[PDB]
């Protein structure tokens, strides 16, 4: 397989210390993924680190890494402060049978954040300021002329720009797409995925907000707002908290009939464990009268209930179950949320 550079994963098999194109000194494997890999690397000609996103060496990994190189350069071209919410493209190029992708150095995932807080979550102050730079970021992507959905937003895909700051980054365009299809497809991950990708209906850039609710609850309390096992039980999580979706999305929806069943009197209800529709309310969740999540913020600066309302007030705007209500991020930017 490739003058035996690459494994039976059509990975290529890298190695730390290996200089390429007298130019690249790659450090180590930084990053794995379904396109392929990512490795630090020091570039001896603009004196800086770099990631390499190195794409499987199979067709479609490739083509899929053009559209995403395709996304990112139009990105780059747009004349806005806004641009800085999405990772930097600086070149890209074939090297052994491989597309690699040379991209800024960014440091720790929003994952790996949330095990440095043992899985307790960060302060309502460190969210909102994550909160602020998502929301721009999806702004961003929704000027008119980009229209583009990340379609697979979560804690692993928003990276910090460096360990020491707030400063965040979305990273991976490889699932993204440009807003005209009105097609369905299994996409997002499960615990982020909206209430209209699971029910098999069309999708625009409202599912990245989804997601971005979602994130932002888990940011603050440690943990997924809804951990699903499969589709009928992330439903069921979704339900548990916001209740049964309204009719006029069901009675549209290809997949309804997996989770609800229509009544003779045309009412929706879940399929035949789980806590009653709407019973397991964010109010509770967040710890809006209770100090927070686990009551851990008990009298802490910046988590008042007050605090905790507007939050939840912007959360549940967030996970509207219609995708033509849910708060578009120029409104979310308004939320008294972020008049600090
Ligand atoms: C593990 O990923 C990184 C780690 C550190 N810095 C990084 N800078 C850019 C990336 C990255 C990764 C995957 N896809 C894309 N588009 N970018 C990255």
């Amino acid at each position: 397989y490739n003058d035996g550079y690459d494994d039976d994963n059509y990975d290529y098999i890298v190695k730390n210390g290996e200089k390429w194109m007298d130019r690249y000194e790659i450090d180590s494997l930084i990053g794995k993924g379904s396109f392929g890999q990512v490795v630090k690397a020091y570039d001896r000609v603009e004196q800086e680190w770099v990631a390499i996103k190195i794409i499987k060496n199979k067709k479609a990994f490739l083509n899929q890494a053009q559209i995403e190189v395709r996304l990112l350069e139009l990105m780059n071209k747009h004349d806005t402060e806004m641009k800085y919410y999405i990772v930097h493209l600086k070149r890209h190029f074939m090297f052994r049978n491989h597309l690699c992708l040379v991209f800024e150095m960014l440091s720790y995932n929003l994952y790996d954040l949330l095990r440095n807080t043992n899985f307790r979550g960060v302060s309502l102050n460190l969210t909102r300021k994550f909160a602020q730079q998502m929301c721009t970021a999806l702004l961003f992507l929704a000027t008119p002329e980009l229209s583009i959905i990340h379609c697979d937003l979560k804690p692993e895909n928003i990276l910090l720009c460096n360990p020491k700051r707030s400063a965040i980054k979305i990273v991976d365009f490889g699932s993204s797409c440009q807003l005209g299809q009105r097609i369905y497809q299994y996409i997002q991950s499960r615990f982020y995925r909206s209430p209209e990708v699971l029910l098999g209906m069309p999708y625009d850039l409202a599912i990245d907000m989804w997601s971005l609710g979602c994130i932002l609850v888990e940011m603050h309390t440690g943990e997924p707002l809804f951990s699903g096992a499969n589709e009928v039980d992330q439903m069921n999580k979704i339900v548990e908290v916001l209740g049964i979706p309204p009719a006029h999305i069901l009675d549209q929806a290809p997949k309804a009939r997996k989770f609800f069943e229509k009544l003779p009197d045309g009412t929706w209800n879940l399929k035949k464990e789980y806590k009653p529709p709407g019973t397991r309310k964010l109010h509770n969740i967040l710890g809006v009268e209770t100090g927070g999540p686990g009551g851990r913020r008990a009298g802490e600066s910046g988590h008042t209930v007050a605090d905790y309302l507007k939050f939840k007030d912007l959360i549940l705007r967030m996970l509207d179950y219609d995708p033509k209500t849910r708060i578009q991020p120029y409104y979310a930017l308004q939320h008294s949320f972020f008049k600090k």
